[PDB]
């Protein structure tokens, strides 16, 4: 079984957990799929291969409309290839923030789907452990679309990335008992309870300035309904949340029994019988939450991509140098492609051609490979820079064009950028800052925070 014999890469879907997800296509049937590629080297394995193989085989036989469908599994010297069904509706919360109105009925429908998928998985002795909004995909970008839970069962066999770009946002959802090391399927009920709390209020129940702060709250396990917007919420919803966020797991309600709860039964009726006031403050809060999380993540990815492009700028120049037997610094289309491939090893024809368009539109002769290197790398870093700008713009909901010092403290705390470190970098960028930054200044800060 060779992965590449069956599937061709089409386009990247993202970096998710444990590795990158690539949209692939079956070479024979044309069938599209999402393949999670996990590098055995860059990621450690918890269990022996036999245990992993058995769990994979089980997963292939399981089917539920709220669980991502696993089709196939491949392995080579370097990697595991997990072939799943592709879902195109994006992350649940990125949908929710676009909505104009949101009620308890909406929240209930969402949670019943999650609880349903979880219950089926627990029946089969599969635990998630890292349940969070990022792991709730939509079959289509619509409030009517079905939810598919991704990454069930991965945490049992693979160690999580300790890189903060990977870690962002994880602290809010993790069960206290996971932190302390003794856990079972009840941890997934806890995470779901955290998600329900956020849907109804727009604010995490366990919150803080940074990762440790948040984890400290989770561990203590104390939370409240003190916020004003909890006045608009039914006692029934609050009651379920209490049961889901019960500290001791044996006393914590099960996924199965949570489906049976009065709130779920009452509010997921096809026919809306009960009062449905729009949880307007929760929406505003949820948008603020998502925006913050997305900007912090984009910031780390941007800094990461900057460093990566620095390495690859040096390598690419070295490679072309060797090829530059003449020493005139000019190469042809063939040579440029070959070198690009050399670096890649360290589709192709088309990417070089895009570069040459800008460089030498007429294509009359040879190319200053130096000029090529520059343009080539800028196209590689585009996604991250535009994504950064988009996240900045989205976070800036009033279109002020600026982010305040208070907002920066939140963004950087979530990002594990030390308070004293970022403030010092701000001072270097703008001596006369007024306790706010525009986009360019923010970007200048990030550059300085990654050795630039
Ligand atoms: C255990 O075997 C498998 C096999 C394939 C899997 C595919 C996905 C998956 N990831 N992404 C990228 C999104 C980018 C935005 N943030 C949320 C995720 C996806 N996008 C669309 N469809 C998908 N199926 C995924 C996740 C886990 C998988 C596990």
């Amino acid at each position: 079984a060779i992965f590449s014999d069956r599937y061709k890469g089409q386009r990247v879907l993202g970096k998710g957990s444990f590795g990158e997800v690539i949209l692939c296509k079956d070479k024979i049937t044309g069938q599209e799929c999402a393949v999670k590629v996990i590098s055995k080297r860059q990621v450690k394995q918890k269990t022996d291969k036999e245990s992993l193989l058995r769990e994979v085989q089980l997963l292939k036989q399981l089917d539920h409309p709220n669980i991502m469908k696993l089709y196939e599994f491949f392995e080579d010297k370097g990697y595991f290839y997990l072939v799943g069904e592709v879902y195109t509706g994006g992350e649940l919360f990125d949908e929710i923030i676009s909505r104009k109105r949101f009620s308890e009925v909406d929240a209930a429908r969402i949670i019943r789907q999650v609880l349903s998928g979880i219950t089926y998985m627990h029946k089969n002795k599969i635990v998630h452990r890292d349940l969070k909004p990022e792991n709730l995909l939509l079959e289509s970008k619509s409030k009517d679309a079905n939810i598919r839970i991704i990454d069930f069962g991965l945490s049992t066999h693979f160690e999580a990335s300790k890189k903060m770009k990977d870690k962002i946002g994880t602290a809010y959802y993790i069960a206290p008992e996971v932190l302390h090391g003794t856990y079972d399927e009840k941890c997934d009920v806890w995470s779901t309870g955290v998600i329900l709390y956020i849907l109804l209020s727009g604010c995490p129940p366990f919150n803080g300035a940074n990762e440790y702060d948040i984890l400290k709250k989770v561990e203590k396990g104390k939370y409240t309904f003190e916020l004003p917007q909890w006045k608009k919420v039914s006692e029934s919803a609050k009651d379920l949340i209490r049961k889901m966020l019960t500290y001791v797991p044996s006393m914590r309600i099960s996924a199965r029994d949570a489906l049976d709860h009065e709130w779920i039964q009452t509010y997921t009726k096809e026919q809306i019988s009960v009062d449905v006031p729009s949880l307007d403050n929760a929406i505003l809060n949820i948008r603020q939450f998502q925006g913050t999380q997305k900007l912090a993540q984009a910031a780390l990815l941007y800094m990461g991509s900057k460093l990566t492009s620095q390495d690859e700028t040096k390598e690419l120049t070295a490679i072309f140098h060797k090829m530059d037997k003449n020493g005139d610094g000019q190469l042809d289309r063939a040579e440029l492609i070959e070198g690009y491939k050399e670096l890649m090893r360290m589709a192709v024809e088309h990417e070089v051609d895009q570069v040459l368009d800008a460089v030498d539109f007429d294509k009359n002769g040879y190319i200053e490979y130096s000029e090529f290197v520059t343009v080539a790398m800028d196209r590689k870093t585009l996604l991250s820079r535009e994504r950064l700008e988009r996240a900045f713009r989205m976070f800036d909901s009033d279109n002020s064009g600026k982010i305040s010092s208070t907002e920066l403290a939140t963004i950087f705390g979530v990002s594990d950028v030390d308070s004293e470190t970022w403030k010092s970098v701000l001072s270097e960028v703008d001596k006369n800052n007024d306790g706010e930054v525009d986009f360019d200044e923010f970007q200048q800060m990030l550059l300085k925070l990654c050795g630039n």
